[PDB]
């Protein structure tokens, strides 16, 4: 019963935080899983990709292919990437659909204002000052999911509420 | 914990056969494992890569980076490609060893003569962790050789 839990959302909306708490819950309940994120991807397989529209397109494509393999192998694969473009997220869904694997698009949704008040790594302030260019939500677009399987309201639910909602979806869809 | 079993050898030497047999043995002993081969890599992750030297180097680099994720995830990852160039296998190796993830270069070794008599350029591994003489060992014997290797380094 492998599947891919595809997170998407602005920088600082809560993707890393949710993925890690979701991965902890699953391991403790004896469900194999693995998380793909900036740390293990953008410095390994995707070390040769930047942040131009084309390189974010290829970033997501390779991640989709990789996730599909983990899902195929029997793991719950959590991906934790901004994935700002609808086309690429829809392509990632297609990849899993073609291979008959369950794909759950989870919109991790905190408003831009909350993300920048959180400013977890000081990035929004730099982006605003033009010291970083093409930052998502300031200088390049984030296209919100039109029909995700789940929307996580990370400004109104705490981390554990969010994890429980994802687990709920996984139960209803017969993964766990 | 996890590791990469990196098969290398001529066409018809026995990589597909060994990997299928090894994966079967591991799974029925409750050990997680997944195989990367042309069937799940070539038209997916590496579909935007052609036949040029630069693309073949990038082909191997990506496979090695995906295998490392499976090892890190805790699976025995078996890769099954001809993998002809020493520079490329060393690259794959360094990707793993730099993260302290166990990496086994396994030479699937049958003479060219036999490989053609099978009918289902290459640079021979310099110091591979294991040689499988597939002309003189049967499939099950080759599997036990790999499993014995895995048992030594606390993988299996
Ligand atoms: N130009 C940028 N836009 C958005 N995030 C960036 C940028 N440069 C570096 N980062 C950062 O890289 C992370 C986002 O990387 P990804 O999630 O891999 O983005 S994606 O758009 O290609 O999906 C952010 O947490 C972050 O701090
Ligand atoms: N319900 C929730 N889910 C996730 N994070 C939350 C949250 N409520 C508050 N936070 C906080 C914790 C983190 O400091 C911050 C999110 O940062 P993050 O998970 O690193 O973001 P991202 O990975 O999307 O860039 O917001
Ligand atoms: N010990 C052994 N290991 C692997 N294959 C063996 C073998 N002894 C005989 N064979 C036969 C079985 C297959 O028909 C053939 C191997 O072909 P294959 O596994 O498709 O090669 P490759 O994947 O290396 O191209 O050789």
């Amino acid at each position: 019963r492998g599947c891919t839990v595809w997170l998407t959302g602005l920088s600082g909306a809560g993707k890393t935080t949710v993925s890690m708490a979701l991965e902890e819950y699953l391991v403790c309940h004896g469900i194999p899983c693995y998380t793909l994120d900036g740390d293990n991807i953008r410095q390994g397989l995707n070390k040769n990709l930047g942040f131009s529209p084309e390189d974010r397109e290829e970033n997501v494509r390779r991640i989709a292919e990789v996730a599909k393999l983990f899902a195929d192998a029997g793991l719950v694969c959590i991906t934790s990437f901004i994935s700002p473009y609808t086309q690429d997220r829809n392509n990632a869904r297609q990849i899993h659909e073609g291979a008959s694997l369950p794909f759950f698009e989870v919109f991790v949704d905190a408003p831009l204002h909350v993300c920048e008040q959180r400013d977890v790594k000081g990035l929004y302030k730099k982006a605003r000052a033009g010291e970083i260019k093409g930052f998502t939500g300031i200088d390049s677009e984030y296209e919100k999911p039109e029909a995700p399987e789940l929307v996580l309201k990370t400004d109104s639910c705490d981390v554990n509420d969010c994890v429980q909602q994802v687990v709920e979806l996984l139960q209803e869809r017969d993964i766990v």
